[PDB]
């Protein structure tokens, strides 16, 4: 059968050593009693004024409730994308960033501090680690240890008992099953702060961190306690080469995790980029719904349309279907998204453009048929996204959560709408488009 090890048993440090050498735990009495206080303070009142939420994510084609409640704290603008939700950050004040409730603010700025520890802890770590395998770039180690999130969990086992056994080694009671670490730099480290409110194998009344390496369930996994104030590590390619899971104990507990997100298509600044980079193809003198277009060359206007669904898709209905949860916590994201919706609603303008190109008269077939190969993946993964976020937006589960949580199918609306020159069901359009390819 398979197995673990902990702590009691006689094998589990040399286990460690050979089979898991690229996790490290430093215990609570390493990190001073200061910062304990703060950072214990600061999950508690996060928890008060409701800042953690369980999120609405997808798995293997399923709709699912994570047991855990979380809150992404962390730099201004940064998106953390895992389990096809993207998370946006509630920000920490960030050295010249500007200005949200007192205690909230508080909060995210203890979280800022405790970055900066793990932080520093991770790159001692990182060159001891080095150093080590010396006996057999500086750059790297400090771009991998440069945490730009933490993503905060908290679960109280006596009010989510609904929890599966580990499945492989007799672990118990999972918080969190085996999984790696999705949306990382490349061998970036994971420093994980641990705070748990107060025989054979893992006691069950205490949470741990399990690992196992990927594909094996022979050599057995390792279950390692964690009790107030514990700190791990994944550093380098651990979480390539293993994989992980929460072992929930008796009582309630956070945990901060703090990440390297690998956001070069996952902040607010290169989402507008991307936006303003679409609109350079529009006459803008002024802001109408008489969009014209600077041209219609293939490259161009695939661009466009591809422009249009990463703002529509990854941005807006991302955001809208988490039911404006961060505005309890801050209003850093409304002006955003309402400039990102009208980005989005004047890139509306330009695909009715180029349809109305089409149809026009004087087109030749050959040029016509260009612009259709160009747009028609792109109108088509339109259509079958809208189709999937609007299911999940109305989802049995979806229907189930708090008035405050709600998903919002944003942007929606009715044929009957006329402030919108399309529909929101592009399956006809879509259909004429595919009919005309084909046209002898
Ligand atoms: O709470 C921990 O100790 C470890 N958490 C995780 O491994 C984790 N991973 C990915 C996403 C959210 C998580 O909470
Ligand atoms: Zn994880």
């Amino acid at each position: 059968r398979g197995s673990h090890m902990t702590p009691k048993d006689d094998e589990f440090y040399q286990q460690w050593q050979l089979k898991y050498p690229k996790l490290i735990l430093r215990e609570a009495s390493s990190v001073s009693e200061e910062l304990h206080k703060e950072v214990q303070e600061a999950f508690l009142t996060l928890h008060k004024h409701g800042c953690l939420f369980r999120d609405l994510v997808r798995i293997q084609g399923k709709d699912l409730l994570t047991p855990v409640s979380r809150i992404l704290i962390g730099n201004p603008g940064c998106t953390y994308k895992y389990l096809n939700t993207r998370l946006f950050t509630v920000p920490w004040p960030v050295k010249g960033s500007n200005i949200t409730e007192a205690e909230i603010a508080a909060a995210c700025e203890t979280f800022l501090k405790l970055n900066d520890y793990l932080q520093i802890e991770t790159i001692q770590a990182l060159e001891e680690l080095a150093a080590k395998e010396k006996a057999n770039d500086e750059v790297d180690i400090k771009s991998r240890a440069a945490y730009n999130v933490t993503l905060l969990n908290f679960m109280d086992p006596q009010k989510m008992p609904y929890l599966k056994e580990e499945p492989y080694f007799g672990m118990g009671k999972m918080a969190v099953s085996w999984h790696h670490d999705e949306n990382l730099v490349d061998r970036s480290a994971v420093a994980v702060y641990s705070y748990s409110c107060e025989l054979e194998g893992r006691d069950p009344d205490i949470w741990h961190v399990g690992f196992k390496i990927s594909w094996d369930i022979e050599t057995p996994g390792l279950a390692i306690p964690l009790h107030q104030g514990d700190c791990y590590f994944m550093l380098d390619d651990l979480n390539a080469t293993h994989q992980h899971c929460v072992l929930a104990g008796s009582q309630p507990r956070f945990s901060s995790t703090h990440r390297v997100a690998e956001c070069s298509t996952g902040t607010l600044d290169y989402i507008l980029q991307r936006c303003q980079l679409a609109l350079q193809n529009v006459c803008d003198d002024v802001d109408n719904d008489d969009v014209s277009l600077k041209s219609f060359e293939p490259a161009v206007l695939k661009q466009g349309e591809e422009i249009h669904n990463e703002v529509e898709f990854e941005w807006l209905r991302q955001f809208w279907f988490q039911g404006n949860r961060y505005r309890k916590c801050t209003d850093w994201w409304c002006q955003p998204m309402a400039q990102l919706e009208a980005l989005w609603k004047k890139m509306e303008g330009v695909t009715n453009a180029v349809l109305h190109e089409v149809k026009r008269e004087g087109l030749p077939v050959e040029q016509r048929n260009e612009i259709l190969t160009a747009i028609l993946a792109s109108l088509t993964a339109r259509q079958n996204l809208r189709r999937e976020w609007h299911a999940r937006c109305q989802s049995r589960i979806a229907r189930t959560l708090p008035a405050d949580q709600k998903p919002e199918c944003r942007p929606y609306w009715e044929k009957d709408d006329a402030s919108m020159p399309l529909p929101f069901d592009l399956t006809d359009i879509v259909s004429e488009l595919r009919g005309q390819l084909l046209e002898a």
